[PDB]
């Protein structure tokens, strides 16, 4: 129905939001 992350516990509304999320919060801890 919805998509979620596997690194942290955040949710997204499409697999587009998620696609960016990762290099926002999981950008090599920087
Ligand atoms: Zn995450």
């Amino acid at each position: 129905k919805t998509y979620q992350c596997q690194y942290c516990e955040k949710r997204f509304a499409d697999s587009s939001n998620l696609k960016t999320h990762i290099k926002t919060k999981h950008s090599k801890e920087k």
